[PDB]
């Protein structure tokens, strides 16, 4: 994917959960089905109805040229690194651990 600079469009607190930024995919072109909408919106984004860009809901990156093969998580992580949401997602704290021993 690319990043989008300069897009002439806004996100119309309303893409904090996954239904709402899934629900954005609804126009999502046919050029791009095979990067899912499911993928795309657990990874934070939003499409903007503009070509096959989507915009993160938290650091507002936006991607678009989606490609065969792109991996939404990893292009989020390369693009745009300085990204709350995915410093959250990378956070320890809040997760259940399991530990192993072989004492
Ligand atoms: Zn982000």
């Amino acid at each position: 994917s690319m990043r989008v600079k300069n897009l002439k469009s806004r996100l119309r607190m309303r893409y904090q959960e996954e239904e709402a930024r899934l629900a954005s995919f609804r126009n999502w072109p046919f050029y791009v089905q095979g990067i899912s909408p499911c993928v795309l919106s657990e990874a934070g984004f939003v499409f903007t109805g503009k070509q096959d860009t989507v915009q993160c809901f938290s650091c507002g990156g936006c991607l678009g040229n989606w490609e065969e093969g792109d991996d939404p998580w990893k292009e989020h992580a390369k693009w745009f690194p300085k990204c709350e949401f995915l410093r959250s997602k990378k956070s320890s704290e809040e997760i259940t651990q399991y530990i192993q021993s072989y004492k």
